[PDB]
């Protein structure tokens, strides 16, 4: 069959920070407004709550009640499942399910029989029965000591119809992979770009849908910017091509933050730069930046928007392709 | 100066499974039986609960009921403080105290900023904080993406005196580093073994005070015999230093599945085998040893359990060391 | 079900050297005759043409000339099906069928798509469909690029019921894959040892059947005896476990050279070393050790021979395990 | 001495596919049509039978005869001698210089020997040896288990003239090694592009004469035209060196499939896309890239061609370098 | 505090070869002039004797010499220190703010007790020690055996507070990480270029004040073109930023000959194709380059200079950024 | 030919430490004392000025001082070459044969050109040139970033008949590769064993000659007996080689200490706890052992000499070994 790819899994889609209160409580108010925000910038959807999100720090009510004021907001909503049980990452997909979210991120097992393929079979099935009706996409990842591969996807998704999509946070070569083996059938699969730093390789080299961001929630016309001249250049467009290399290369630095452990420190703190105050708490009150970090992507963020400034009033594909 | 190292770090201390309930729900009572059988086998202490209790799958208020219940049944407790977050970690730790277990078993932290040492360390401090009178011992391990090394624990051992012991499930190499580097200062520094397979070479070649064990809730007597071979190898037993290792090499297959993913189920299946039914059950409902495992690890019991009843006959130092 | 292993899969079993007349042709005369002798030595079955019978340099008709003879014999015969095509290896297990040959040695796709497992599984169940009535192992090395893993295989053996092995050349933790995963069930599946140097762990820690030999060509008693000490070890003996152990690692040099690209230079050269002529020459005629390799292995020859010859003298399991 | 380079390894080279009769046998007619059709696009050569033409599936009698009928029609060929033994090897060689064949591509040891340089030593000297008379390139590739580093290639210089070329299918610091220590001597040797990814690496950074492609007999003209901007590059023009590097940029994906197991594969789909419908069978009756590598392949040569069509309009180098 | 970054650790820095008179020892009249036609052509300091100007192969005196001699010129010269020994590094400083020198280049512990860190520790303090007022950079690189990170660094610094800077050689990760966590608080701390391939990544991306230049040495027009274009770049500059890649990636292979064992001999023969004979000779008699190494760096030096000849004339800012 | 082994390159030869006066310059009467007494012991010769030594540390006018000490006093000495450049270990050679030391160990390169095996090449021949009447060994290790194998070594010996060994400090595999490819020639070439872990596998597995030792200055009996141990068994002997075994693994943490950066730390500190208080000091004021460091060598110091009090009054093979 040719199937039409899921909707809710193409274009600009922000996985949302959660601000803290005064109290280091989530802000939910604040979580809405800028959730309300991103969708008006030119987002298609969000993530919510994934990593960005301090999804290991907060409880599953916290998470759900996030969940349900986005979704009555009226915004597309993929719910993270990650958790650190079957009981709980089943809970979230059910309560997604319940509340009307569009979307579903399976994030595999952790901390108990992680690297155990036949645990993570489980899991993934116990997950995707627990909200058939909502597309979903699963998380792949070096970082839980396995990964998975066209056999394992293809075993779920024969029992599980809503599982459509692939999300790699993974190296080139692992996208390429998923681009060779999975997600180029005629059936309706979608990969998603899950790293910030790999937007153009996935639209242009590896067919990708859509864009699951962090750097996003802090330059989002920016962002959207390079994610439509890529999609550009996967049309054939020669000057997209170059253009949008170019503006991810001058992104690079900023997107890196993406990859590693600290990301929710480095994008909360350019939030503040950008006038989001309430971006300024974390939830344990040890985690900040240090004073070289700070100091880096303080250089780092005026650099880009300085050179985006000119940059971005060049003719041809920039302008086109400006959100 | 010159002190005694901690005595809850000495001997042979099992890591207590959880067993389940029918309803999978924990069996308390159970637990305690099998805590008061493994003390009065010969055992030192227990651990409660760690990856051998299946930590992830409980809430923290089971594991505060289950380290309730043993330290108010007489065993001396070293409590597991894993946990997804500071605010539980810590929770752990001063209901420990609170309580009036005998000891502390610091687990890094994880899922948010696993490997930036930054986090590492403000997480041990806020851990070792929360209950200051009970004696410490940081785990360490690969598993975490990042290694505590001789600079980090000494800074926090100035800080906090309590943090008196060093857990090594790594190689023997790290168990190396750490006896060179760390534990053999005069100060009261404990090395405890951390992993089943390096009993003889904790002992013996890194002066290790105490073992922390899974295999041993299966095997009490044969774990415990091993253990007090290895340390009148360590005092230049001739005998018992060729002893030590003929065992340790028997029981190699049994320990090495401490090293793996599925610990929990080839330890509650031993366990099984043995005739305590109440192991059959795992937390998650699917989680069971495939046939092929089920059968490697019947034959490899039934091999170990016949060369030990007649290599257990042997004069010398097999019969000075039985527990 | 519960199923009797394969008995051709059992014992220990010789890859014969083909040896070589004076203008370079295979001596099948010769070859007859040493499978003849070494089956009266004790080995249980042979496997013909192997990489240690020179098989690239063979031509097809020549493998199955030399099979014939062997059957006509009244050998048991396991035939090799490595191949530089599809078309040769089924062509060598429609022979092997055909003339009655007792067990089939599946050698996976070389040259062409090697790496890809697709072609893989689709070279194997070509292979197995060619001789349906012969018992066949499956050969799994990294020579490969690949490795047969418990999921292709019992793929494989649904729709192929021949398959009832499993030959293990890479190194203890891949043998240990192959019980824990593969060769545990109750089900009639084998793990033969397919390297010198694993005898000991083969049988004792990993269930093996029987064992493919290189050294055992050169040193059939030697290498029955310490077969016999392992399998006798593997019931639970005591005695015998430690001298296994010993003759291992006596022989362990000379059985290395089975890991190396060398072996048919060593191991042709110890059979000259012992009196047997016709193993003088190769079918290249530049192929032939160094000066100094054959002065290593003459030296590690008469060391081991040297050894064993007092060694083997003791009494208690090295009397009761002889062949 | 300072020696002109051997002609017939300068410039852009296919080596070609063999293309199946509907009975799986090989179609020589369709084979010397494509040979001339290429050359006339603007080939200099062709290489036959190298992988890319599934040598280990034909007899050496058919890749004898498709060597003859390619020379008979005037093509220039270097002769693929790949094969299981040296008495292989040699026999394509002395064919090579007896029907008149234009250069020798000298292909390692395989299977047998493989990593043994003292054995690659002898298998080169024996190939070189049967083709006196014919200017010869080595292959050097990490697929064999060994490196030809410049002792052992100007060992083999010393003894036979004939060798005056060295083909890298290694990664871009082995081309570099090769470039630095081998082949910019004065001498008349020529290091050949030996991977459809590193053309403009070898030809720019590393002194490359010429290339031998696989994705060129798909897109020859694009290919040609990439390799003479490289050219223009490498006599230092500017507008050539940026315009090299956009179109090896876009030729990536599809250049990237000559790296991997599925070259012949992907490359006879693209010739079926492309209209020649004689590339549609494999000679084995299973090998076929699966649904989503086909789908895979289809958009990524659809991009291609979309990009090329607008770009390759563009002033300067672009035109001035065209086929 | 908020602190100016020392002076002499800024702009473009070669690190000078010694030139040899014909007896081989060194050639002091030329080394100063050397050093005044660099500064002449816009170099800020010179760095003596490095690694670029053999200093393992002549004595402390003679590097003294020239140090003294260079300054005499009233050429600002920063100090190596590299040694076999502490009393000689400690003797290299003490000398420099003897004379007069300006700065401080703090190399590792060699040869002995190389990769312990508490050697590399006190090694650092005794040379810091023995200059105090000469601001000082520490050089970090993987071939020392071990890494300088932050904790040692400010370790130092807070002892010594005329540590300032951080000079990478290792790759751009490492540069990342300094940037990140060593070299961008506001306490006027500077990271410095130290390999010549890295030229852009450490301006633009790590905030780098400086490059300490082999190839500088050569082409110092070029590399201040480069520097100069770099620098532009980190202030935001569209045009540059383009410019400054095409450049260092046209200088990519030249420089990279830096990176390996025979930096120095590429360089003098890059000098003597330059016309300084006085380059000719080495120290040793026997070091040369072999025929291809003089082959290569021939081609690749007339490649460079053809490219740079006509893309140096382009307006924007090309010009704008020119020496 | 079949020629002798040089009998300076048999037994066990201590690479000597060389004290400290007070003042921290050598005390030469000490070393000579030192060197007497290991000769008394059983050693066959003694290796000066080597790693063990400092060398580093000392000028080659204090280096040859020494070595002339022990010569004038009938010491058998081999002299080490290490140097920081060619003239320096020229210099050391052509003072050995001046003196009449009685054979030389070669030391690659450092610090310049290390890891080019051309510049290794004419460093070696430089070396061997100057002192053509001594038998030389040359030193191969990982830590030069290069390797001597086979063929290197037989280039050099062809031109240099002084070349008769080959000294591995390197893992067993080398030591293997260095047997098999090397020593084993009938032509009068000896391996030695260079690091104190390997002397069972070198004299047993390997053929080595002798052994050069670290932790034979501290336990000259104790290595002695087990090199006479391993001696027996490379004859054959049943019971040598089992208890060979058993002290080389007694002796196995002690003899660790020569793999690492701290040896002379270590075995200095060794020196000292029998009773030799003029290895209290270091060259370097600051170099010491750590607190746990120099708790960790006491306690297995004390560990090992418990257990050999027992172990070495056997029957059998261990009173027959003995020094």
């Amino acid at each position: 069959h040719h199937m039409l790819k899921a909707e809710i899994f193409s274009g600009v889609i922000p996985a949302l920070m959660t601000p803290c209160k005064p109290d280091r409580s989530p802000d939910f108010d604040a979580l809405v407004r800028k959730g309300q925000e991103l969708i008006g910038d030119g987002m298609s959807a969000v993530v919510y709550c994934g990593s960005m999100g301090d999804w290991p720090l907060l409880t599953d009510a916290q998470r759900m009640e996030g969940v349900e004021r986005l979704v009555k907001a009226g915004i597309p909503v993929i719910v993270g499942t990650g958790a650190v049980n079957t009981a709980s990452a089943v809970a979230h997909a059910a309560h997604a399910q319940k509340v009307g979210a569009k979307g579903l991120m399976v994030i595999p097992r952790v901390l108990s029989r992680g690297s155990a393929i036949a645990a993570q079979k489980a899991y993934f099935k116990a997950i995707l029965s627990a909200a058939p009706d909502l597309p979903a996409v699963i998380y792949n990842s070096p970082y839980y000591g396995f990964a998975t591969r066209a056999d394992l996807f293809f075993d779920l998704r024969a029992e599980h119809p809503n599982l459509v999509g692939f999300k790699e946070f993974g190296g080139p070569a692992d996208m390429r992979y998923a681009a060779e083996n999975i997600t180029s059938r005629d059936d309706g699969v979608s990969l998603m770009i899950g790293v910030d730093t790999a937007v153009f390789h996935g639209f242009v080299n590896c067919g990708a849908t859509g864009a699951i961001t962090g750097i996003g929630n802090v330059l989002p016309k920016e962002v959207i910017h390079l994610c439509n001249l890529s999609q550009a250049a996967a049309l054939g467009d020669v000057d997209a091509r170059q253009r949008a290399q170019e503006l991810e290369q001058a992104l690079a630095v900023l997107s890196s933050f993406d990859e590693g452990p600290d990301l929710v420190l480095y994008f909360k703190h350019m939030m503040v730069l950008k006038g989001d105050k309430e971006y300024t708490l974390h939830f344990n009150e040890t985690d900040a930046l240090s004073e070289s970090q700070r100091g880096y992507v303080e250089t780092q963020f005026r650099l880009f928007n300085t050179w985006y400034a000119e940059w971005s009033k060049l003719p041809g594909a920039v302008q086109r392709c400006k959100a």
